[PDB]
């Protein structure tokens, strides 16, 4: 279909101007890894780029960062010219000069640092008219190139002259800034940033559709997680990306002003910004405005609680208004806000992860360059607990601690402090691990859902357990007419029982890894809490959380633990039955047909959980987890030792051999046993630094078995008697 | 980098005008404690003091005490001129006199009560100009030097007539009163008190930097802790020390 023009997409890669074509596109256009390519954009103008070769891309999209796409005047999911340039000539300086409002407080000299470093070792491309933006000393500033001395476009050389002008020639009134979040500064919460664009792209990029069609586009989206997690973030990127004109409430401000100055302000929000539309109306702290339930006092507060149901009710889809609504936890806000035609979406951000918090760490420095040593790895495992907005309060007090060990060492300070002197300054590893030291997790902890780290590498043995996970979990998701074929329902629950510390809780999350699905920890003591507490109402927040995360395995480890606290040798003069085990049963049969959320149980004592769990609809496929084998006694002694460094001295299988039986967990407690003898070595020298066959031999003094031969063969037994 | 200038810091003693030199610097500044010392400040105006020798402190950070700040002008953190003056020659009778409000209900004979003790087994060095004050009878008051006999400064000796006077001249409007709350008003919460003035010494401190760089300093700090424990005292001895609006609420 003339082949010419390609789609713009995302780009992985920190530099500017490097487009990253769909591999099976070679020879059709024909041009390799070291031809620059001109591409066309809006209001007449273009940029030409290097071009980088990678297998995951779609064919029709283009790859590249916000800078090479603002000049372009395209926002993602438009369309461009690609054809190429081999015809390319360098120049001989083309001058380069600064821009906007940043270009704030520098002075001297910012040649030699915001442009020498990054112009050498590149050959960078650079068109007259360009923005390519520069990044150091905590500011992104960007140099717009006004003159080629050949044109249109230029390689760089390191041998052409370079002109120290440094002049502030204020921006041009119709670009929409850099320094406006797009979605790259969104680290951690994207599996939902696609549910975001899903909702929105078509409604907002696409006006003239929804005028030329019968449908409904989704009227308004309610972004809920705790504070601080980015929900203000995600709609202004939105906005700012698809661009749509973005007004923002926020419910204080409404409940600053008097009564009726307040509903004011509110019904010319909207009719203020229904005039710009497509535009995003962002209502954040709903909370503030809508709590409408038995808890608000007055008229004028459920006065504005109403009129904004309806004006809700007041978008007829002529406004091209979408409403986003950040909130905090879901029941929240009035329940009315509900209603299909008031915020229809509900979409959770979440806490983010390990694997989330090094994105964010790693958005928060990009104009800092930090010393060498402090790798992020670590550090984004260690903030744990840590929202969005608690990694960018870490690296802000990071770069601060930074600046109080030097910098006004001289005092220095001047009317605008030098440029070349902050980029020296660098951040090394014992800033941040003095950033964590302090109280920094001010913010939530609510139970967390992602996706372990867990493979199956790290389960010594349970081969068989292995499969038939998988099947149980797997084979529904994957090929579900299979199962229409003989009208039969995949089972969703499990009961690992056994022993304790034989990995039934390794297993559940070993599963959730190898379906790349969330992750859900109901431990003992939570189940307890509801129990005493007598809040079992607290299990429908569980479910509908898991619901939410879906696809997700929802585990509940020490599903005994109530049985327990009732004692159960002789116990209370009760059945089995008991207030939280109920709930967990009326809302697991209850629960939706497959949203892929698979229960998993786990009890070291089966005898005593009560037999209604049993039945099917509910955890119905018993699996015993039993005490290890030296054969698999040995790779457990393995999985635990693949980090630490074992020398080959120190033998396992004749470890593995001499227990009869252990648990995971006792074999574990050896391993960590011996791992502190050895350090207590090694912190002692020296007034040698690895492990030692000799290490293990103390540790293996105080091995014990916590599992006593009596209980396997109750452990047998409950297994051949239930089939 | 012509090692000249030095932080100020604070001082345990309770006398006034004695700095606390880093013990590794003897010879650089080649004085030891038995010299008086000249040092420079905002205002072109400066003050000598004799120097004591101690271990805990670090090299850059000369320790002082309130009273020998203000009248250089000097904050915390800010950075003074330390240059000897062995070349020192006493006075006969600099001229003292009362100042401030502090200056309450007082009367009769406050010479051989508010200086004479405190000049004794002293040779205090005395600049004129300095705010130097002296303790007694449930109140702190000062006495300005507005005359020294000799000149700049002077040792004080005990073999100086001593001149009764007593007359209350007004304090200048532009130096901040010492009756204001310090750092060193503060008994027993430090630990934390270092906390404040590190969230708060680069945004008041510095009000250029954060214009002139990226980044965020702290909006605001949430003190906490049951009442009568000193969080009003904190925040104004923070204010008044670094020189900062104090706005109460
Ligand atoms: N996922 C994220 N990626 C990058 N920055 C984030 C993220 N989440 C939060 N932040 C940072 O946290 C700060 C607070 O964000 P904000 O959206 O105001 O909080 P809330 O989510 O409560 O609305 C923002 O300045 C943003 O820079
Ligand atoms: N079969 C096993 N393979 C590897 N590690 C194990 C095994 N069993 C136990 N462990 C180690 O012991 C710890 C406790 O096991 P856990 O998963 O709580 O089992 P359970 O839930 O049966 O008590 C885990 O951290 C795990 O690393
Ligand atoms: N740590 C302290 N050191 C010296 N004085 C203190 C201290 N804490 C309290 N005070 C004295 O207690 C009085 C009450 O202090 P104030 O700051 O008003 O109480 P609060 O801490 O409730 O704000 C002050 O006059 C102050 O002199």
């Amino acid at each position: 279909n003339r082949p010419n023009r390609l789609i713009v997409d995302e780009a992985i890669n920190e530099d500017n101007s490097v487009v990253s074509l769909s591999q099976p596109k070679m020879d059709e256009l024909q041009l390799f890894r070291g031809d620059t390519v001109l591409l066309k954009g809006k209001k007449r103008r273009e940029a030409v780029c290097i071009v980088l070769s990678d297998d995951t891309c779609s064919d029709e999209k283009i790859r590249m960062n916000r800078v090479v796409r603002n000049n372009l005047r395209v926002r993602l999911g438009d369309v461009i010219s690609i054809q190429p340039c081999p015809d390319v000539k360098y120049g001989k300086r083309i001058h380069v000069l600064p821009i906007d409002d940043t270009v704030e407080g520098i002075t001297g000299n910012l040649f030699e640092v915001y442009l020498k470093p990054y112009f050498l070792e590149a050959y960078r491309p650079i068109r007259k008219g360009d923005i390519f933006l520069v990044r150091g000393g905590m500011r992104a500033v960007e140099f717009k190139v006004v003159e080629t001395d050949p044109s249109p476009y230029c390689i760089v050389a390191p041998d052409t002259v370079i002109h120290c002008e440094g002049e502030p020639i204020k921006r041009e009134d119709e670009e929409e800034s850099l320094n406006e979040v797009g979605y790259d500064d969104i680290g951690g919460c994207r599996k939902q940033l696609a549910q975001i664009k899903e909702m929105v792209e078509l409604p907002l990029r696409h006006p003239a559709l929804f005028k030329a069609i019968g449908v409904k586009p989704p009227r308004g989206i309610l972004l809920y997680g705790p504070p601080g997690t980015g929900k203000t973030l995600i709609a202004r990127a939105v906005a700012n990306e698809t661009g749509a004109f973005f007004f923002l409430i926020n419910g204080p401000e409404i409940m600053s002003k008097l009564a009726g100055e307040s509903e004011s302000n509110l019904r010319k929000a909207f009719e203020e910004a229904e005039k710009n539309a497509p535009a995003i109306i962002f209502i954040d702290e709903l909370d503030a405005i809508a709590p409408k339930r038995e808890k608000t006092h007055g008229e004028v507060e459920r006065r504005i609680v109403s009129q904004l149901l309806t004006l809700m009710d007041g978008l007829k889809q002529r406004a091209h208004v979408i409403v986003m609504a950040a909130t905090n936890r879901p029941n929240s806000i009035d329940p009315a806000l509900r209603r299909f035609g008031r915020f229809d979406r509900e979409v959770d951000i979440g806490i983010p992860d390990a694997t989330g918090r090094l994105e964010i760490l790693q958005i928060h420095t990009k104009n800092m360059k930090l010393a060498d040593d402090v790798d992020l790895e670590q550090v984004a495992n260690e903030t744990h607990g840590h929202v969005g907005a608690d990694l960018a309060a870490l690296c802000s007090e990071a770069a601060l601690q930074a600046i109080r060990k030097k910098m006004d060492l001289i005092d220095l300070e001047d009317e605008t402090i030098d440029a070349e002197v902050m980029n020296s300054l660098a951040v090394t590893m014992d800033d941040f691990r003095w950033a964590l030291s302090q109280s920094n997790p001010s913010a939530l902890r609510e139970t967390v859902v992602e996706v372990p780290q867990v493979t199956w590498e790290d389960i010594g043995g349970l081969e068989d357990v292995k499969r038939e996970l998988q099947e149980l979990v797997q084979y529904p998701v994957e090929h579900p007419d299979k199962f229409l074929k003989f009208g039969m329902t995949p089972s969703k629950g499990v009961l690992f029982y056994g022993p304790p510390g034989c990995g039934k809780t390794l297993l559940a999350k070993a599963i959730a890894n190898e379906c790349q699905a969330n992750f859900i920890s109901i431990k003992g003591p939570e189940l307890l809490t509801m129990w005493f507490g007598e809040s079992e109402a607290n299990v429908r927040e569980i479910f509908d959380k898991a619901r939410q995360a879906a696809p997700c395995v929802l585990f509940f480890d020490e599903l005994d633990s109530i049985a327990k606290a009732r004692g159960g040798n002789i116990g209370d003069g009760g059945g089995a039955a008991d207030r939280v085990i109920n709930q967990i049963l009326t809302e697991m049969d209850g629960m939706s047909t497959k949203k892929n959320v698979f229960i998993i149980g786990a009890t070291n004592r089966p005898d005593i959980i009560d037999p209604a769990i049993l039945r099917p609809g509910r955890l119905d496929q018993l699996i015993y987890i039993p005490l290890p084998d030296e054969k698999s006694r040995v790779a457990i002694l393995k999985a635990n030792l693949r980090k630490s460094p074992v020398a080959k001295d120190v033998d396992l299988e004749f470890l593995a051999k001499m227990t009869n039986g252990f648990s995971g967990a006792d074999l574990t407690e050896i391993c960590q046993r011996a791992c502190k003898l050895a350090i207590r070595e090694s912190i002692e020298s020296e007034i040698v630094p690895e492990i030692r066959r000799d290490h293990f031999e103390e540790a293996m003094r105080f091995a014990r078995r916590s599992v006593s031969d009596n209980d396997i063969r109750k452990y047998e037994m409950f297994a051949q008697t239930l089939q």
